[PDB]
């Protein structure tokens, strides 16, 4: 029983930075956080800040 070579060349690395898009562009007042709709930026205290609610069944503040 002979040893097999341990010690190889390393796991892909982050060679890409292409970044994903907003869940909206849509900026609307802090009291329509979600409304029907479920994914919009949130214009609050002289900021904006996407809530989206993921399919999964999760909210995302996102700045």
């Amino acid at each position: 029983m002979s040893r097999m070579d341990n010690t190889e060349l390393p796991h892909p690395k982050e060679i890409d930075n292409e970044t994903l898009l907003p869940a909206a562009e849509r900026r609307v007042n802090s009291q329509a956080l979600l409304g029907p709709d479920g994914k919009v930026i949130i214009d609050h205290n002289g900021q904006e800040y996407l809530l989206r609610k993921t399919q999964a069944g999760k909210l995302l503040l996102t700045k």
